[PDB]
């Protein structure tokens, strides 16, 4: 018997960050959402949870990719972004939502790590409000 020894908890793969046969544009809306929205969220104090991929292995979440389905995060954003993925600012805004969306999920108010996305998800919409054009 293995007694199931070697069944340890993996991640997913990451969500993709280029896809050549997806359609996609550089807007004016897109360029600022890299340069102010995302890179300023990017140096906030609570941005670190949210710069890359959850990795439920590392935090000891094993049940983190059971309950949540659409995994998003800043890193990918911002690969998506500098590599030309998205073909309009609500693609990316959507993202953004996913991300937030997820932490509201999986963690409860007052939870230090809610208390994080409340304040980024506060400065995101502050900095959303007007977009170019
Ligand atoms: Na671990
Ligand atoms: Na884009
Ligand atoms: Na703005």
């Amino acid at each position: 018997m293995h007694h199931h020894h070697h069944h340890m908890s993996t991640n997913p793969p990451p969500p993709e960050t280029s896809n050549p046969n997806k359609p996609k544009r550089q807007t004016n809306q897109l360029q600022y959402l890299l340069r102010v929205v995302l890179k300023t969220l990017w140096k906030h104090q609570f941005a670190w949870p949210f710069q890359q991929p959850v990795d439920a292995v590392k935090l000891n979440l094993p049940d983190y990719y059971k309950i949540i389905k659409t995994p998003m995060d800043m890193g990918t954003i911002k690969k998506r972004l500098e590599n030309n993925y998205y073909w309009n600012a609500q693609e990316c805004i959507q993202d953004f939502n996913t991300m937030f969306t997820n932490c509201y999920i999986y963690n409860k108010p007052g939870d230090d790590i809610v208390l994080m996305a409340e304040a980024l998800e506060k400065l995101f919409l502050q900095k959303i409000n007007e977009l170019p054009t």
